[PDB]
């Protein structure tokens, strides 16, 4: 239904310079919060919120 | 023009209880790249850097 999560599957090769943003939801239900938006297509896509440059992504926008 | 930075003013007591999402923009020629988008009017704003709540947030997300 619409109680789903919303990020079911996640990409873990996305690279810096080909995100418009990074949207961190507001969802604690849930496991996965980070979707970019991509550059290239306009797509939004879930992140691996392992993925190596986000932290200082993140840190250097504070 | 299109070349001004998109957020010249920000918010300062936005309540996490009212944020659908934050949005970090990957905009490092500007000074303020947080946007939030309300819960209880779906518009969006910037908010300020310095907000108590959102460093733990973050760090929350990941």
């Amino acid at each position: 239904l619409s109680y789903r999560c919303p990020c079911r599957f996640f990409e873990s090769h996305i690279a810096r310079a080909n995100v418009k943003h990074l949207k961190i939801l507001n969802t604690p239900n849930c496991a996965l919060q980070i979707v970019a938006r991509l550059k290239n297509n306009n797509r939004q896509v879930c992140i691996d919120p392992k993925l190596k440059w986000i932290q200082e992504y993140l840190e250097k926008a504070l």
